[PDB]
């Protein structure tokens, strides 16, 4: 997250931190995710497509720090890693950048809600907030594009939804953004998602509760002028999601 603020998991209790185990036994951070029901975390396919073996992934819930324990955190293995059959990666964009991780503890259980762990509501199909609406993004991703390290503490910021009309201008993303994506940016281009925030939540109030409107997918640079964050439009994927969560 570029700009924004440090936060704790209690302000974004649906946030999931996804890591990969490596042959030496080194474990490194992969991507964010969001808990949409006790047994299911939603994220982005591009995070996993290069190594799609479920047995190498670890999901944390209730976690406020990247490389140390938070009280009340829960660790899960991945019982099913479901990557979108039509995923593809273009030159800039990813398409159908959406993945589901069925989580199960080594003790055989799904997530139990707490002060630090809650599910996030899904939107109604094809229901999105109006453009100009302020939404929240969260993650352990880079604080600058050029950074080598990820921050140790979870971050959050606020961005505003941009119209497709605006996002599709040639000096924004032109042809590369589609209707299955959503753009969001800071009006002054000061704050943004970045590398390492992929798969994490874009949350907006829709009706009267916080709702998962987007999944961090891609952008050119981070917090660069005329280059918004691009997000998977969750409201376009409910049948896909329901097909696996049923
Ligand atoms: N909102 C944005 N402006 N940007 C991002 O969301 C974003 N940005 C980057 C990135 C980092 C540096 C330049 O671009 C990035 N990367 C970089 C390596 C290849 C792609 C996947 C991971 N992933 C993202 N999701």
């Amino acid at each position: 997250i570029i700009g924004g603020e440090f936060t704790t998991i209690e302000n974004q209790p649906w946030f999931a931190a996804i890591y990969r185990r490596h042959r030496g036994g080194s474990v490194t951070y992969v991507c964010g995710g969001s808990l949409i029901s006790p047994c299911w975390v939603i994220s982005a396919t591009h995070c996993f497509i290069d190594y799609p073996k479920k047995e190498d992934y670890i999901v944390y819930l209730g976690r406020s720090r990247l490389n140390s324990n938070t009280q009340g955190e829960m660790k899960f293995e991945v019982e099913n890693l479901i990557l979108h059959k039509d995923y593809s990666a273009d030159t800039l964009a990813y398409h159908n950048d959406i993945a589901l991780l069925k989580i199960r503890s080594k003790e055989g259980r799904c997530a139990q809600p707490s002060r630090t762990i809650q599910t996030i509501a899904l939107p109604s199909m094809y229901n999105d907030p109006q453009f100009g609406t302020s939404c929240e993004i969260t993650g352990f991703g880079k604080e600058q594009s050029t950074d080598y390290l990820y921050p140790e503490q979870l971050k959050m910021t606020v961005v505003k939804l941009i119209s497709h009309r605006e996002c599709q201008q040639p000096h924004y993303y032109g042809s590369e953004v589609t209707t299955k994506m959503l753009c969001a940016a800071d009006p002054q281009w000061k704050t943004d998602s970045c590398q390492g925030d992929s798969g994490g939540p874009l949350v907006c109030s829709l009706q009267g509760r916080m709702t998962l409107t987007g999944i961090v997918s891609w952008g050119r640079g981070c917090a660069l002028k005329d280059k918004p964050g691009v997000y998977t439009r969750v409201s376009h994927f409910l049948p896909w999601i329901r097909s696996h969560t049923k």
